[PDB]
């Protein structure tokens, strides 16, 4: 349903630049899962219904990242503000999107196909849109569904970013790893999820709510036997969460 | 000159694999340039008169790790062995070559042509063939032009892959870095070069002897005021480096 708009071929230069540099400054800084979640939570606002929020610029904003959900996202809005002055031409909408895919890319994870012109949106969307922990199925399909207008599969493909990174009791409340080896993007949270709680590794109730959804898991078991196939499913989950708003 | 040779379906899919692998592992480990240093060393043994040494998989043998331009290599191929072996199927060659690749993109560098299909030979090459630090421009021209059959642009673009690490006083005797930031793939290596002799920032006789040949010193210049022609001449130049004696 995507109609992409088309930008100048300076554009173009700029984000194959900036991909680059990305590359670099993620790796050296240890910081993809946070621009991850960055990424995630930037296009996560999104509400199909009124059109507004999604992937557009606004966490910028210190009033967004004020949200509670956003604890911690302010770190890599700071982080990232160096290199975004490179390139003055890009979009910040556009270059958080980047570094979400690239994020995904350097940790080991599929290449997520990236299309530019996401323009900077002057407000803020509602706080109280990102997903809630603490709650299951009902609640993930309301988020996911409802607003963002992304499919079941997408909703356990997306979970899967858990692969990389770990909560931090001051920013959440929740703390550590989802998985043993928190830079490196693979199926182990599937695999977690499925061995039970080992001692050391996160789940979240929210993380929990796949493995008795009818739904949800039979996906949870296709992804824990088969990473190629998580790979092909986050793939398209990413890009669609990415690209929600923008160019239809 | 290159006509590669044919590999399986199977081996293709390992080739991309592999590469993921690689940019999740060579980024966690911040290895990249110890493993850009293996991919050179193994590949940088090619004398073209006689067509022996070269990126044959010979590095991996004890025997080669014992050469002294080797020190601390053996750090490389054991960090490599246990992601090796998830890929049976691979050449050590190519999969030591696509290492040298993956840490040159993960820094931030260009992306460099690769093309598998190197088979692991027997016998490593006689000692002494890698270029001396403590040498200049003739000795430089008689590894990477005489031996390897590279141009005079390449010996200068290659140099330039000293903008990632460091070296060691254990290894080399040469300690410490060529920039400020060694594990971002840029044009500063050239810069450094020009600016002087800054404080905690390494020099080999083999970089300062750029500056006064009369060829070599125009593309220093060049890559100094460049990064878009460095980073050409360099994916070029390291794709001839890891092809050496390979596909003709
Ligand atoms: C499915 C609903 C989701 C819930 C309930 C959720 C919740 C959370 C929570 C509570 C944290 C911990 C924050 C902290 O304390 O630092 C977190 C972190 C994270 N989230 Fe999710 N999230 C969801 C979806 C996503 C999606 C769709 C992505 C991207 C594909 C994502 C990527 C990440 C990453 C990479 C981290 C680790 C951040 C770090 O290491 O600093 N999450 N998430
Ligand atoms: C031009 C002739 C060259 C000379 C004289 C030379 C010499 C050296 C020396 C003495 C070291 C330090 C080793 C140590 O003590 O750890 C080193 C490291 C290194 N070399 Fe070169 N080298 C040359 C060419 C190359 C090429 C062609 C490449 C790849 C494009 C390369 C990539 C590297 C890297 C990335 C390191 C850092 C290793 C680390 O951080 O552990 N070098 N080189
Ligand atoms: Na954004
Ligand atoms: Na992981
Ligand atoms: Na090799
Ligand atoms: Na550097």
């Amino acid at each position: 349903g995507k109609s992409y708009p088309t930008v100048s071929a300076d554009y173009q230069k700029a984000v194959e630049k900036a991909k680059k540099k990305l590359r670099g400054f993620i790796a050296e800084k240890r910081c993809a899962p946070l621009m991850l979640r960055l990424a995630a939570h930037s296009a996560g606002t999104f509400d199909k219904g009124t059109k507004t929020g999604g992937p557009f610029g606004t966490i910028k904003h210190p009033a967004e990242l004020a949200h509670s959900a956003n604890n911690g996202l302010d770190i890599a809005v700071r982080l990232l503000e160096p290199l975004k002055a490179e390139f003055p031409i890009l979009s910040y909408a556009d270059f958080y999107q980047l570094a979400g895919v690239v994020a995904v890319e350097v940790t080991g994870g599929p290449e997520v196909p990236f299309h530019p012109g996401r323009e900077d949106k002057p407000e803020p969307p509602p706080e109280g849109r990102l997903p809630d922990a603490t709650k299951g199925s009902d609640h993930l399909r309301d988020v996911f569904g409802k607003a963002m207008g992304l499919t079941d599969q997408d909703i356990v493909a997306l979970s899967g970013g858990h692969t990389i990174g770990a909560a931090h009791k001051e920013r959440s409340g929740f703390e550590g790893p989802w998985t043993s080896n928190p830079l490196i993007f693979d199926n182990s949270y599937f695999t977690e999820l499925l061995s039970g709680e080992k001692e050391g590794l996160l789940q979240l109730p929210s993380d929990k709510a796949l493995l008795s959804d009818p739904v949800f898991r039979p996906l949870v078991d296709k992804y824990a036997a088969d990473e190629d196939a998580f790979f092909a499913d986050y793939a398209e989950a990413h890009q669609k969460l990415s690209e929600l708003g923008f160019a239809d």
